[PDB]
């Protein structure tokens, strides 16, 4: 079981297309709150916090549209 990688997710918010890898993780046993992951293409890793509408909406600036997943 692996817990939530995000003790502490990121409050503030950020523009998206810096991120090189965003990759969300899904709630269970292992941690009900759902935690945000993205990899700054610095070579940064922050997890985001989804109770706010920037890192709900950040991931849909970058997700946005439905392919094949």
């Amino acid at each position: 079981e692996l817990r939530c990688q995000c003790i502490k997710t990121y409050s503030k918010p950020f523009h998206p297309k810096f991120i090189k890898e965003l990759r969300v993780i899904e709630s269970g046993p292992h941690c009900a709150n759902t935690e945000i992951i993205v990899k700054l293409s610095d070579g940064r890793e922050l997890c985001l916090d989804p109770k706010e509408n920037w890192v709900q909406r950040v991931v849909e600036k970058f997700l946005k549209r439905a392919e094949n997943s």
